[PDB]
């Protein structure tokens, strides 16, 4: 019971303007063949005598007519979202006098997928060897991963709540930054898709197949519980320490074939067993038997509170 809008057609609120003078540009965060993110200074930004770091993205020369509506459209979604602690926040743009530009947070900590694969050290298998430890303030513990799980719960539920679907709900496309907080991200403009193996070619479209509800894949069906298959494929990747799902399998005719059977992946090692169970029910064949996300999250609030 619901359409799609056209977000071209959603305001934008000319209180975000921003003076492009004020900004100065460092390094590139991320680059598609249209587009990029560099992180930047803007002087004044929120209080008038303090300077801050953000992101900004941005069109390449290379850009058409649709990059420039991509971009007005991902700062429009953002207006329209407002804050919350779990997502990627809007903070100014500009988009007069110049390129436009859209300025948010900067997330120091880059995206959790990279993140989780240079703290595998911080855990270890279930054997029975004696086993030698190293101080380090910076590593990462079982709580740490029921903390991201909860957050991007938290996140993809005040999503639903506004009536937005992600679409590519990943680890690579959620982010980490101070005090750990994770912030879901829209990658858009920001990575070459041509070159991240994960977006297979089905048809017309290069697809996150190993991260998509079977009703995306073969019926270009998308809702709030598509996002929620997703959502149990990033708490896999995330309890197996951001190991490729499938691990192994290519996306192929066997793939596809095995998905529509109901072969499913199997529990990390590192995933408590409740959170495997949520994972197992994200991947209902029938969606109307996954849970919500207002529901998960009130799952994991019962477990971080045992
Ligand atoms: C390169 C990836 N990246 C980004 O794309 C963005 C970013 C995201 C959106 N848009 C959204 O994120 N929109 C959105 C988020 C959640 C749900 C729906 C839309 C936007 F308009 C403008 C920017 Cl600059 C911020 C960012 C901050 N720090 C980073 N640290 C490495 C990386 C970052």
């Amino acid at each position: 019971n619901y359409v799609y809008i056209d977000p071209t057609q959603l305001p934008y609120d000319h209180k975000w303007e921003f003076p492009r003078n004020r900004l100065s540009f460092g390094k590139t965060l991320g680059a598609g063949a249209f587009g990029k993110v560099v992180e930047a200074t803007a002087y004044g930004l929120i209080k008038s005598d303090a300077a801050m770091t953000v992101a900004v993205k941005m069109l390449k020369p290379s850009a058409h007519l649709t990059e420039r509506e991509a971009l007005m459209s991902e700062l429009k979604v953002l207006s329209y979202l407002g804050n919350h602690m779990n997502i990627v926040n809007l903070l100014g743009a500009c988009t007069i006098g110049g390129p436009t530009l859209v300025i948010t947070e900067y997330c120091c900590y880059g995206d959790l997928l990279n993140f989780l694969r240079r703290k595998r050290d911080s855990f270890i298998c279930s054997k029975t060897s004696p086993a030698i430890m190293e101080d380090d303030e910076l590593a990462l513990d079982l709580e740490d991963l029921l903390s991201f799980s909860y957050q991007v719960a938290k996140g993809m539920a005040f999503l639903a709540s506004k009536n937005c679907i992600h679409r590519d709900l990943a680890a690579r496309n959620i982010l980490l930054t101070h005090g750990r907080i994770t912030k879901i991200c829209d990658f858009g403009l920001a990575r070459d898709i041509k070159n991240d193996s994960n977006y297979v070619v089905k048809g017309n479209a290069r697809l996150p197949v190993k991260w998509m509800a079977p009703e995306s894949i073969f019926n270009c069906v998308y809702t709030f519980e598509s996002d929620v298959w997703s959502y149990g494929i990033f708490l896999w990747e995330l309890f197996s320490l951001g190991s490729s799902p499938y691990p192994g399998m290519p996306v192929d005719s066997k793939f596809y074939k095995m998905i529509k059977e109901g072969f499913r992946m199997l529990s990390p090692e590192h995933a408590p067993a409740e959170m495997y169970d949520i994972m197992k029910t994200c991947w209902d064949a029938d969606p109307l038997k996954r849970p919500t996300f207002k529901q998960i999250v009130q799952l994991i609030e019962k477990q971080i509170s045992e």
